[PDB]
């Protein structure tokens, strides 16, 4: 038989890195 | 014969971007 | 018989932005 169709989307990915430091106090 | 099964799930997306700036310092 | 499995699916949903950064310098 012919090849099956594409699988489902991949799983979620982790959060990116932390943002930069905030402004001076 | 019948079409094959669906493929496997894809991979994850690449690393995410940084978060936003933190709060003011003390 | 059934054919071979299909190809892998697309990449998953975009990774979320990270956490807020730390507090700024004293200030």
């Amino acid at each position: 038989g012919p090849p099956g169709p594409p699988g489902p989307p991949g799983p979620p990915a982790p959060p990116g890195p932390p943002g930069p430091p905030g402004p001076p106090g």
